[PDB]
């Protein structure tokens, strides 16, 4: 069911880095990785959490759409596409974590505790700040378990309605041409040890979907553009991708 598959490993060295991808075969149902151990390790969430913050947030009516319009609360931040308004698409496309932090905490603890217990979402632990918990607090997940999640939310398997999940796929959507779909999200923990940058989704083909979760050391933000970039040399050796 699960292969090790160390000759990844020089993807991260080739760029002076460690980490580890997680590849799931749905029509084979096979994983694969370059390290068990890792697979399995529990990480801060951080801007991953979106994808499960935005079901939420949907099924409960807090977002009525994804056209529904955040207006920027005119506060400076140092991340210039943050100081706009957006809507669901662009505030996933541009990780706007203070969108986000509105989101929570507009849906409250209770009912964002009761809703990752049903998504059976990372250790399901929202101890810390509603508004901050998957930067700073308690709630932790591997890549193993993003995989696991992102197979329910692309079967429509959640416990939350058919259009929460299409919307947030679509909102998911990365990059499409003529040979792959690739719907995913980023993830750049660092107020946690160890920094890490997370990339989780998956890979649609005419006749297969390939999930894929990794996550590497991230000591500073200089290195955020190898999340996709190794991703990409993985699949690309594994004939997934041109
Ligand atoms: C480059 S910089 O301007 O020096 N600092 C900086 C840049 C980007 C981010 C960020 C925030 C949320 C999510 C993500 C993500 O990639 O998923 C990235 C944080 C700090």
């Amino acid at each position: 069911e699960w292969q090790e598959n160390k000759s990844w490993n020089a993807h991260f060295t080739e760029h002076k880095s460690q980490g580890v991808v997680v590849l799931w075969n749905e029509n084979k149902q096979q994983g694969f990785t370059n390290n068990l151990k890792r697979a399995n390790q529990a990480f801060l969430p951080a801007s991953t959490f979106k994808i499960p913050n935005s079901l939420i947030a949907l099924d409960l009516g807090v977002v009525k759409d994804e056209h529904q319009v955040f207006k920027w609360d005119g506060q400076t931040r140092d991340i210039a596409t943050w100081n706009r308004d957006h809507n669901l698409i662009t505030a996933m496309k541009y990780s706007v974590v203070p969108v986000y932090q509105e989101f929570a905490r507009q849906i409250g603890e209770a009912r964002m505790s009761k809703m990752l217990h049903a998504f059976d979402y990372g250790n399901e632990d929202i101890s810390g700040n509603v508004d901050s918990f998957w930067l700073d607090g308690g709630i932790r997940i591997s890549a193993t378990e993003q995989i696991s999640f992102l197979r329910k939310l692309y079967h429509n398997k959640l416990h939350v309605s058919e259009r929460s999940q299409r919307i947030v796929k679509q909102a998911m959507l990365t990059e499409a041409n003529g040979d792959y779909i690739i719907r995913a999200k980023t993830g750049y923990s660092t107020r946690i040890e160890p920094k890490i940058g997370w990339w989780v989704g998956w890979v649609e083909l005419d006749d297969n979907v390939w999930f894929f979760a990794m996550n590497m050391d991230m000591p500073t933000s200089d290195g955020l553009g190898l999340r996709q970039a190794i991703t990409k040399e993985v699949l690309k050796q594994e004939k997934i991708i041109p």
